[PDB]
C-alpha cells in the first residue's frame, strides 16, 4: 500500500519544525522534515525492503532495540524512513515542535516512544500518550506542537553551523531516531519506524523515502 502502516495503525503525517513570530499578526514556520498524508495511487510500486539486521547497530541493542521488537513483531509494523532535512531556514526562543497524526480502525490509547540515538547509543527518550478521536470511518490520533527536546535543538543549530553539507552528512550518518508506538495497556506494538537522515544537498527542500523492514 506504500504507506507507513500496520494493520493496527497508520502514520498519516509527521512534521518537525521551527516557528517564529515576525510581527504580532504574522508567524513564520519552517519544516525540517515532512511526511504528508498522500492517497495510495494504483500506479505506485511496492515499497523496497531493507534487511533489519543491517540497521540493528544504528539503534540500541538490548531492549527497545530493533532485534527484540522485530522478534516480538508483528513484522508488518516495521518501516524505515530516510529524511532529507531542509536545514535552510532566527532568534532566541523560537518554538521547536514535532507534529504528527495517526489513524486506526480501532480506538485505543497509544503510547509513543521516541529515542534520539547517537552512534547507536540513545541520548534521550520522549514518551507521549495520545487518545483517539473519530472521523472519516476511522479513528485518528493527533499530536499537536509536541516540544522538541533541547538536545535536538542544540543539534540542529550546531549542525546548521557547519560550513559544508558533506560534513553535515558525515555527522548525520550516526544520527538515528527510533519511534515505537504501542497500545498503552497492551504494550502491543502497533508501529515501529526507524529514521535515518541526510542533509538535502539540493535546494529542493525536505524529501523522504520509505522502505519496508524485513527479516528473510
Ligand atoms: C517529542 C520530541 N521529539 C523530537 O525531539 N524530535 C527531534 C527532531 C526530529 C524528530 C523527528 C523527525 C525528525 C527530526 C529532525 C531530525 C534531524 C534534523 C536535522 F535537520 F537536524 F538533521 C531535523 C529534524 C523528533 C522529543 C522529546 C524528548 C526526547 C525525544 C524526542
Amino acid at each position: 500500500d506504500r504507506t507507513i502502516a500496520s494493520s493496527r495503525l497508520r502514520l498519516l503525517e509527521y512534521s518537525a519544525f521551527m516557528e517564529v513570530q515576525r510581527d504580532p499578526d504574522t508567524y513564520s514556520k519552517h519544516l525540517f522534515v515532512h511526511i504528508g498524508q498522500t492517497n495510495p495511487a494504483f500506479s505506485d510500486p511496492p515499497l523496497e525492503a531493507v534487511d533489519v539486521r543491517q540497521i540493528y547497530d544504528k539503534f540500541p541493542e538490548k531492549k527497545g532495540g530493533l532485534k527484540e521488537l522485530y522478534e516480538k513483531g508483528p513484522p508488518n509494523a516495521f518501516f524505515l524512513v530516510k529524511f532529507w532535512a531542509d536545514l535552510n531556514s532566527e532568534g532566541p526562543g523560537a518554538f521547536y515542535g514535532v507534529s504528527s497524526q495517526y489513524s486506526s480502525a480501532d480506538s485505543m490509547t497509544i503510547s509513543v516512544s521516541t529515542k534520539v540515538c547517537s552512534f547507536g547509543k540513545q541520548v534521550v527518550e520522549k514518551v507521549e500518550t495520545e487518545y483517539a478521536r473519530l472521523e472519516n470511518g476511522r479513528f485518528v490520533y493527533r499530536i499537536h506542537r509536541s516540544p522538541m527536546c533541547e538536545y535536538m535543538i542544540n543539534f540542529i543549530h550546531k549542525l546548521k553551523h557547519l560550513p559544508e553539507k558533506y560534513m553535515m552528512n558525515s555527522v548525520l550518518e550516526n544520527f538515528t531516531i527510533l519511534q515505537v508506538v504501542t497500545s498503552r495497556d497492551s504494550q502491543e506494538t502497533l508501529l515501529v519506524i526507524a529514521f535515518v537522515f541526510e542533509v538535502s544537498t539540493s535546494e529542493h527542500g525536505a524529501q523522504h523515502h520509505v522502505y519496508k523492514l524485513v527479516k528473510d
